[PDB]
């Protein structure tokens, strides 16, 4: 077992030392890599227990057994008198920069996974390019350096949810002694979105900057993976050339959904163009069920607009269901209207989007009801949020043999490899894993090390938790109640719960028994909680902590033995004692 | 050992009935203890691995061996037929109230625990008396049932702190795109809290409804532990009284000191008084370092006061002193003054309070500082928070044998025994527990249940989670830095830390590096985490999920292979890197 490490190991490793860390040749040749600025991978073998067989595998490559050993692309280089031999003689930059490949690493796409996989491989002398480029929308958006989550994902939309909360501190703030009055405020969208954009941009230069101190070259344009070394790329003035790399990583990420309707492309928007939209919604029809048609619904609504959400079939297919529909009922209760087993057919433009004076157009949609009757409204916006997907066609030449599903991801083994062993997939692009910037973030540094620094450590993708940002935050950890019952039998299963109500909404008067949360346990497995839930303000920060709980294997027992921090809101995880099949009340 | 516990189960539960889930006759003494409202405890013997051997014990008592049997206070009533036949006769009611005594249980002192031990008994059918009564302040200050946390702590001290953050909601919203202008905004005193007081009210009256509900006698009456079986009361008309009781909880709790210095009792105030004060504290004085001091200035300056700190030594004695100096440093740069190294001599009045009108007094403070400086100042109001300390005197005759400490509060074993054998405490007063009110919740109902549920569960005292509610909060699980250091040696100790910035505060233009976070971790224990600390927003809500994993011994590598919730504080605890030793900087 250790013999095959070491032989990976060395082949994958751009430049790596074989150390202990009581050695003065070892700090010899330390002294002489940090001098002329030379980045490197370093094993300390007296820190691992497989380190004396280690040191013996070693003299397969070298044919020595001492310390240390330096190693550039999977080539002995030498002991401590050949470095500084090399050194002296003005030899060591170009045998440390020689390689078969213009770069030991190409990653194609810059933006969770991609940024975070590149930074960290140029840490162990990995030579590395970032590509990355945006695809304007059909309207002609486009952003900066980041990827999704940065310019049209968790930043802006979490920020437009805050500027959507604070509507609320506004009213809370005339019951706690406070002397405005909530009714002669309103909101300004554009200083919004402003300040909004201002703080991307920040990301956008940031990332560029820290890619310049990480010896990262940036590229911004089209990468196509040709063969498995070859990437070709189009520049923004349609310039085209080849570069070759050693290793690839494929993390170009997914852009939205469009439903196959007339008028959709053409009058609609998506997420993409909402977070830099130069006028406010208005009177806005949201199409779909998703996360992302509700946490968008649900800030436009307390901004001030009038807000329709469409619903094809149910809300948050694949979450915990009585839980979205508490989510649904908190958002209709306040202010959005919701149109139930409803379909569109048709947009039709009444009004061109007024570019000059900033405020949106006018649209009609037409659709029906499963029940016969016919949808007809008007509207200033329509926002589709129908899912997302994945544009390999334009990326992967079908030939070079990467193995994609029946949506088009790609099918990687439980390292994040393709079916072509030089290339891996990370992020939204990996078929079957979580669609998280954590998660993608995880998998790009892990890897990285695991090319070029000989680490084993793989991403743990079980038991991720989740926070969905509506109006009442939403916080899952582990199986929803009807996936564990599916799994091990209604009699098998207990459930804890119980409504709850924060000390901050006493004297502000708001709802008695709208929060809530519950614990699914397996009975015959000491009671392990199997899934955990949380309705409530703040549910991400609430929820965070309790993954470490659940990752190390929680039981119900645990939670009792714990004592609360009172006032707070997730103190009421460590009390519950009111079970489902009992049939007593969660209520205050 | 299972005869051992048997023989004290039977001895001081009220009523309980050893049973098993398929048994007829079992169902059938349920059902006429039910309909007859017959409160408690059941035992069942087939859900326990120890039952076989259990039900060969119970004929020590009632020399039968089969299933159910009834025990009322430590006698054995009867299988089914003798209880049917009691029940026939119109015999069975005369029987379950029968006692040497007045009483199962006396619960001297209503607050967190005193609640918490008296409700959680009269489930099992321990006949139960609740005593409370609050000493008034020196001018006089009174409050309803519920104890410190409810009136004068927790409850109200927490809404004072959201009435604060309001503050810089409002600044806040100008960023995000909202109209109003925090400079043309301010605070009225009063309406803040009545809004306060009017939700205590609301809970003085639901704990009197609670006792009414479980058949608890509730008397409005101050206590005497006069012998280990009789309390002596005192109502509001001084009527004197005697009342016998088998088992006692003392739950009396503590009050405010004052320094032995002229004028302080004379016209300063204290925590007791501020929550209800009728006019606005004003230019205010605090004169401690405890977490009540901070807390109480944190939230006087947010509502626009002018507040001096003056502080002895250092702050918050006991806490992690870099934790405690990050938080100081915070209030001192949003508008708190500190007196450091300064001591009150001398309390001189200069206006007496204007009553009418709601006006605060004039006072002079005389003080020096340890560089022979004198302190001189005028203040409107001067808070003392100075510590806390029991009055048992006025509680326990010395002559009944219960031992106290040094610093006057209950020396008990590890299940809350006193050295008399039927009395025993919970909260502030027993001695080197957590002063802390789910501490006091968490014993008084685990006690409740050994005692009359043949429960055996004991509270577990250690690595309780704490937060310290000042205007940036802060939360800690666990050791602090220098304590791990002093037990283990600096060698064998590795603390990881990291500063961050929520993402609110990007818009909102707020303070880069101040938020702060460190694991403090054990070399030589797989890197266990003995200490967990975050300064930040939600710092409450934050820390609490980590506490379970904490009590389960969670390791540096646990809180690395779980992922984060994005965007969110709190997820800056599953990707820490930097050490302290490294030197390396944790500014972003
Ligand atoms: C509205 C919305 C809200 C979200 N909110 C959250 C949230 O709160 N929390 C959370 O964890 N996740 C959230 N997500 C998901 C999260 O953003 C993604 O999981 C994450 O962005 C995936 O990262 P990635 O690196 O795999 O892809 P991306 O971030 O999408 O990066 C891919 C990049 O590669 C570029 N690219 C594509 N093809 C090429 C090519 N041929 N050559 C060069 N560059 C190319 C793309 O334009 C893009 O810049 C949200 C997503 C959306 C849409
Ligand atoms: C300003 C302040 C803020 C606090 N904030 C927090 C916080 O955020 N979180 C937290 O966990 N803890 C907090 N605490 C501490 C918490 O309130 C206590 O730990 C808790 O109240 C202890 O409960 P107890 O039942 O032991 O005593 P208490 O709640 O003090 O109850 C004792 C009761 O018995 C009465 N009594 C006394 N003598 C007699 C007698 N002879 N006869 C009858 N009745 C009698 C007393 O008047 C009182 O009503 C705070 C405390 C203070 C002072
Ligand atoms: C993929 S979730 C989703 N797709 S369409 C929809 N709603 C409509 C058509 O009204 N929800
Ligand atoms: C979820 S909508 C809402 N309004 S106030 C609030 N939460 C607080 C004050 O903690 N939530
Ligand atoms: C017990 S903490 C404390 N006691 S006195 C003080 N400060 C002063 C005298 O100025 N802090
Ligand atoms: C601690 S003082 C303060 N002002 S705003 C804030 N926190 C947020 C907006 O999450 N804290």
């Amino acid at each position: 077992g250790t013999s095959q490490w070491l032989r990976k190991t060395v082949d994958s490793a751009a430049v790596i030392l074989f150390s202990k860390t009581t050695c003065p040749y070892c700090k010899k040749v330390k002294d002489v890599l940090a001098e002329a600025k030379i980045k490197h991978a370093t094993i300390e073998l007296d820190q691992l227990s497989n380190g004396s067989a280690i040191q013996k595998c070693l003299a397969s490559f070298s044919k020595i057994e001492t310390v240390p050993q330096m190693f550039v692309r999977g080539k002995f280089i030498g002991d401590s008198q050949t470095v500084l031999k090399y050194y002296s003689n003005d030899e060591l930059a170009g045998i440390v920069n020689e390689s078969k490949y213009d770069y030991d690493l190409i990653v194609i796409g810059g933006g969770s996974g991609g940024l975070a996989a590149g930074k960290e491989a140029a840490k162990y002398g990995a030579k590395t390019a970032v590509l990355d480029y945006v695809e304007p929308t059909p309207i002609g958006t486009t952003w900066g350096l980041g990827g999704t989550c940065v310019n049209v994902g968790c930043i802006p939309k979490k920020l437009m949810h805050q500027a959507g909360l604070l509507s609320h501190a506004l009213e809370d703030a005339e019951h706690f002694g406070w002397s405005l009055d909530r009714s002669k405020i309103s909101h300004n969208w554009s200083t919004m979105v402003e300040g909004v954009q201002s703080h991307i941009g920040s990301l956008n230069w940031g990332y560029k900057v820290a890619l310049r101190d990480n010896q990262v070259t940036y590229l911004n344009a089209k990468g196509r993976l040709i063969s498995p070394h070859e990437v070709q790329i189009t520049d923004k003035n349609q310039k085209v050339s080849t570069i070759t790399g050693n290793k690839i990583i494929l993390a170009t990420g997914e852009r939205p959904k469009y439903p196959e309707i007339p008028g959709a492309v053409e009058y609609g928007i998506t997420s993409d163009d909402l977070f830099s939209l130069p006028y406010f919604p208005g009177k806005t029809l949201v199409i779909g069920a998703s996360y992302v048609a509700l946490e968008c619904a649900g800030f436009l609504a307390s901004l001030g607009g009038d807000v329709t959400v469409m619903v094809r079939s149910i809300l948050l297919r694949g979450f915990d269901q009585q839980m979205a529909e508490k989510v649904g009922d908190y958002m209709e209760n306040h202010g959005v209207k919701f149109a139930k087993l409803c379909v569109p057919d048709e947009i039709k433009q009444l009004k061109v989007v007024d570019t000059e004076n900033n405020k949106p157009g006018l649209l009609l949609v037409k659709g029906h009801y499963t029940d016969g009757k016919k949808f007809e409204e008007e509207f200033e916006t329509v926002i589709f949020a129908v899912g997302r997907e994945p544009q390999l066609s334009k990326v992967l030449c079908e030939t070079v043999g990467v193995k994609l599903d029946k949506n088009g991801r790609v099918v990687c083994t439980d390292d994040e490899q393709t079916t072509v062993s030089n290339v891996y997939a990370i992020g939204d692009i990996n078929a079957g894993k979580p669609q998280l910037t954590p998660v993608a973030i995880q998998a790009g540094r892990y890897l990285a090390r695991r090319l070029f620094a000989g680490a084993t450590e793989l991403t743990d993708y079980s038991n991720v938790a989740t926070t969905v940002f509506t109006p009442l935050e939403y916080g899952a950890c582990g199986l929803s109640e009807e996936d564990a019952i599916e799994k091990y039998g209604d009699k098998d299963i207990e459930v804890y719960h119980s409504n709850f109500k924060p000390l901050e909404w006493t004297v502000a008067h708001r709802e008695d028994n709208v929060c809530y949360m519950k614990l699914v346990c397996r009975k015959s497995d000491n009671m392990r909680v199997l899934g955990l839930h949380v309705l409530g303000p703040n549910a991400g920060e609430i929820t965070q902590g309790y993954a470490v709980a659940i990752k190390m294997g929680a039981t119900k027992a645990d939670f009792d033995r714990t004592i609360g921090i009172h006032p707070t809101c997730s103190e009421t995880f460590t009390t519950l004692h009111v079970t489902k099949k009992s049939g007593v009340s969660p209520i205050v």
